[PDB]
């Protein structure tokens, strides 16, 4: 009935409590389930939904051959209630796209789907399913975005967009959106920096995003910005590197990418700042997308220690993980005076690791909680290969 | 909460932005999906839905043999949210029909299904699923209609209906409907003209429709009419012929059908007038239903040039297309002071082209947008033949 | 928002217009569809739904073996929007029952499911899914009911129930229900009469039902009653016999069963009185459940002519039909000052006629309409046998 | 619109009327249905839903191998309308859990899912899908709960939780929850007693629960408590033992477990107190989970007779039963001044009894009713083995 207002800080967090798990791939063994990627959650005052990307093909069907390009004309953004299998029967259509972001300003939904050829990609903005605006590739090199929820406060929604090489220097922009309309956008001058698939959240009148450096950083770059779009950037200080691949924990860097031969590629991830502290979610393996854990490093944000203060296990290393992202449940939902931070974890199955003709994901999600919790292993559970 | 009012012009349009794609046929490879035809969109103040026709048979099932007549007692009009597969699980029933039209007057839905034997076809009118009226064949020769959404303004909804030979002179009627009730109807005297499957839209107190000539016109006939039903007809002036089949672009004709050996048959299509200008959506091939593009011809409506001013690619020629139609998103939806023009494209797969025992469609849709866009190819994506 | 009020007569009717067809069996060839029987429609001010009975088994599955008794502990009453396949995905649960009836008093739903052993059957009454009352077998011989919608006026809902031999004299009761509560019930003294599966409707302060005589009547028995339950009975005068089996049209009887060697068994059916006139829906065949037609006999109700005044074809004789019933759309729905009469037709496929291990139904429905219509053939369309 | 208030007694009950049956396993033979356990019902003022536990695997699919632990990271709590098959298409996600409870305080839903490793299990509390609180294992030995609905009155919801050996003495706690928040909790000192899977209900300002003793009681232990959490415990006096396994009916014990060599293990069950009387629902067999019946023992609660006063058959002994539980429909729903007691019955199929690689359940439910009823047999109906 009202919009998400700003000026709120994240809630106190001791440990993470399980919110949802869908077993999408296990169910897909026989049921009708879309081949997914990017199962990211986003909530409005009344609902939480999982958004994802599909090639428009179902599990255990030839059309899941995955010979196809990640960026194809068939890829669309869809959504469904959290916890349920992303089947064609309980999934809503969002937009044609091979890269996107979505979020609620409170009473409605903002979706941004980027589709088209690589040289001239276009983002189609929509407020409640209605095209409200569009942004075209300003650099001509695979324009892309969050693949995680954008953030809204005081009727305004913000996001980050990248265009350029995943090889080196790329170009970035922050957007300010009102009911699907683009009200100003800022160019981000971050020489040396590489921003991709940002996991954002709100923190008192500002918007903080912890992203992915695919150029040469094993540590993650972050950016915080104004409703005017005044910004600040840097990498997460902490030696508890949070990307993948990554070297062993060494002395970190708060303003530059730490390569160490493993800083090259990466994976979408998130982190939650808490003053000088930081919560780092990351894989267990240093080179593969397996296992996942949440690390609380009291200095994370200000220091460069490789020393933390607690680790909660989410998925053990004998199991597969994948994309990770942040989303928040607001005070307008929970009668609270703070924002509840949560995160979803993609659990990739199939190619290139396992021997299948396909590649899909399943998910689990967790939320803040300033009470007791437990670590454990909540893997995908599918038994591959399938009837391949 | 209120009805769609008149006196509004189409919004400014630079290029077309993707709105939805369903991948219905790709999903049908394993999922439960109806064999479709005519996937046309129609919106109410709060929702957009895709209406389509089914023989009541699912893809990859013997009942899809398609040996059956297009006009069978099994054919029904159904609808579903846009973007989702037209499965029996997410499709609503509209009416028994082998030819139809539907549209919203704002707060409700008007559906018209034509069923029965060829000699005595009957249109059953319904407002919100309740039979409100009926019209019977007045010529006794396959009475039929739009196969695209009708148009409503100031509580009144209008449509066009044809009865007679697809071979030559046919007979036409314009209807005026109020809450499913027929308030007057007009006979259209168009000697030399052949109107079929009209793609209509509203334009300030009037209703413009660009239809299909199956007799001998490679160019398309149009008609514009009053709320009193005073009308005007003619063909689209432009040399950029918009039907299929069609000869190469030559000098057009604003008041008569241009045959050139290819003016015979045809395909459902649409066009959007803009003063002396016109937006022409058409196939790429001159003789097959493949490829699709949107052409902006500044004189389209007044001149006969074969010269246009821009072409946006939708589906390339190596891929299949099919029926095309118009639908509009009103100001009561978008806070705008104009109407947003949009269009859907049917992508036929199977017979007679491909080697299958069936024939179905998939869809993609686009909307106006006075911002940046991109052309590309958004084909059906299904890999035929199926388990045939 | 308000209840269905009484004091309304049926609307004028020239012919019958198609309302819905589901193709349930054709879709069941591959999709998930319950094996049905009794697909009867019932509407509330805002919605029309099809109620049916299932053994809890799907088409093309071993559990559809139909070796099972019609009256089994697995049989339940369910419902779904009209026109859609009675799949487990779009069907709502109503009640455990092997015989039932349902109807809306306007704002809510009344369902009556009869289940249990033959000697001690019990009807469980529910208003909006909540058990409101119960009635037990008062004769101890397969207590049963309408298998068609009951009728409600001024908050009160009425139905008919039978207990006793289908072989000869049976015992009957009329009920008066208020919000699921039984407010009085009357015993019907009809010696010589045999009432089963009544197809009722409202007609100005009264409730008229045309039922089925399984004892020895080829013509149909009827009953009309007060809100006090004062009643009158008799058979439909007309020589245009409306049951199945039945002899050729001869001179009818207004107060007794006409046997003629074919008056034995029967099939559920309906008729609509209109003064001295009557609309008779019946099969085409005199001995099998095939073909269906609507006959208008101006004297039907008062005379015994075998002469009618018009016949509209619904399903031709080369095709299968089955149960038939009545339902009405009220003035509170249609802005009309009269009741719109409608009827649904069950189209049985499989055993005992066709060679399958199962037996199911599909449906089509029609409504009043005082405008133009057309007869035709709208059969089930399934191609048996199935993967049997 | 309002909350469930206290101070109400159970309604008068003569016999039990069938409310719902789902045939989930029969439908699962071909349709998409989750492998279930604990299909317990819980209602809010406007709706009744069946909650259940799934391993996230469908019937007739390899992932149903059931080689997996009951407590796995894949197990989740889900819900759906009563009577419908627990398919992925009509089931809502509730929470990640291998043990849970749920209930409505009137306008909303409270769900409690317990997940994680055995040594450190955690209950995640949620009000309307939003994590509101958490409780961790205080004894470190498989913390678990009701597996039946909790009870709410005057905005407060109560439940029982166990932690410790199923072998002997265990430790118990009663909780008081307000909108998902834990407002105080009490330790239950019950030396000699063993409480597990309690079937609770409200009875005038108090909450009565009849549970399961897995240590050495063939009779069932009960507990009643205050909104302050002042409590009283004991076993059900009656000689009509209500657990399984159990010895033949002997003289019972109101304050201690009656072993008799069969008091060891057990099964979830319920009972309804009525003054000195009690309604006992139990299996027919004394050692297997087969058959089910409801027994009315006028002294049940106060005496130790093996003499009852009436028995209603639900499922005969030639058929399988399983978990049993209680749920109530409040006065805020039924215009009544009392609470309507109801109960659901799980009907386990497969392992370890039958020869399949899986184990699932189906359900039937009944409600109070102070009118006529009938006993009978309403088994699961599935024909095993499946395509195994
Ligand atoms: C199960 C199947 O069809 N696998 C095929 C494979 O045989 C072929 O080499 C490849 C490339 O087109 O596409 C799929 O992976
Ligand atoms: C896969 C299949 O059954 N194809 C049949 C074909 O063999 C037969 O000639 C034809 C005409 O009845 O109907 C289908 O096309
Ligand atoms: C396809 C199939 O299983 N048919 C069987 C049949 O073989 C058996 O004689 C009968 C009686 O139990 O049950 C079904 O009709
Ligand atoms: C149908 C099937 O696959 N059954 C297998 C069985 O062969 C194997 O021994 C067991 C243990 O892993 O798992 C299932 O029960
Ligand atoms: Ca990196
Ligand atoms: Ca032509
Ligand atoms: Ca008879
Ligand atoms: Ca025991």
């Amino acid at each position: 009935v009202i919009h998400y207002s700003s000026g709120k800080d994240l809630c106190p967090v001791k440990g993470w409590a399980p919110l949802s798990k869908d077993n999408g791939i296990r169910i897909g063994s026989r049921g009708e389930v879309f081949v997914i990627r990017e199962p990211f959650i986003s909530c409005s005052i009344n609902e939480c939904r999982t958004f994802f990307l599909t090639q428009g093909a179902l599990l255990n069907d030839k059309h899941s051959n995955g010979t196809v390009k990640d960026r194809s004309p068939f890829r669309t953004l869809m959504s469904c209630p959290i916890g349920v299998a992303p089947s064609p029967s309980n999934s809503r259509f969002e937009s044609v796209a091979w890269s996107a972001t979505a979020c609620s300003d409170g009473p409605g939904w903002l979706t941004i789907g980027i589709t088209g050829p690589d040289a001239t990609a276009v983002a189609v903005l929509k407020y409640n399913g209605i095209i409200t605006d569009t942004l075209k590739s300003w650099k001509g090199n695979i324009m892309r975005t969050q693949e995680s929820e954008c953030v809204c406060q005081d009727e305004f929604c913000y996001t980050l967009i990248t265009d350029g090489p995943s090889d080196a220097q790329a170009f970035y922009k922050i957007l300010k959106i009102k009911k699907g309309k683009i009200v100003s956008v800022k160019d981000v001058d971050a020489p040396g920096f590489h921003f991709e698939e940002c996991s954002c959240y709100p923190s008192g009148e500002n918007v903080e995003c912890v992203c992915r450096d695919n150029w040469r950083g094993s540590n993650r770059p972050w950016i915080r910005f104004n409703s005017d779009l005044d910004y600040q950037i840097g990498y997460v200080c902490s030696g508890v590197f949070g990307d993948n691949p990554r070297p062993m924990d060494s002395t970190g860097s708060c303003n530059s990418p730490i390569n160490n031969g493993k800083g090259r590629y990466g994976v979408k991830g998130f982190s939650f700042r808490y003053g000088d502290g930081v919560w780092i979610g990351r894989t267990k393996s240093l080179e593969s997308r397996s296992g996942f854990e949440m690390v609380w490093d009291a200095n994370g944000w200000v220091s460069t220690d490789k020393d933390s203060n607690g680790v909660q296990d989410i998925i053990d290393n004998d199991n597969w993980s994948g994309y990770s992202g942040s989303f928040s449940i607001r005070g307008e939902t929970t009668g609270r005076n703070c924002t509840v931070p949560c995160f979803w974890v993609e659990m990739i199955r199939g190619q290139p690791k396992e021997k299948t003709i396909w590649t899909s994901g399943s998910s689990i999600a967790f939320c803040g909680v300033n009470s007791d919790t437990t670590g454990w292993s909540w893997p995908d559970g599918a038994l591959l290969p399938f009837d391949i």
